[PDB]
């Protein structure tokens, strides 16, 4: 999990699939990094590709 340049104000719109610790899969690492910011810790990346 590298978001240390997190968080963005926007994301692009490929999609490269990561499946969260909250089996929700997000749409590329953008999406996965502003979401670990937001939770205060708790969201983990439990791997590649849609969970």
């Amino acid at each position: 999990v590298d978001c240390s340049e997190y968080p963005k104000p926007a994301c692009t719109x490929d999609y490269r699939p990561l499946c969260g610790s909250d089996n929700k899969t997000y749409g590329n690492k953008c999406n996965f990094c502003n979401a670990v910011v937001e939770s205060n810790g708790t969201l983990t990346l439990s791997h590649f590709g849609k969970c």
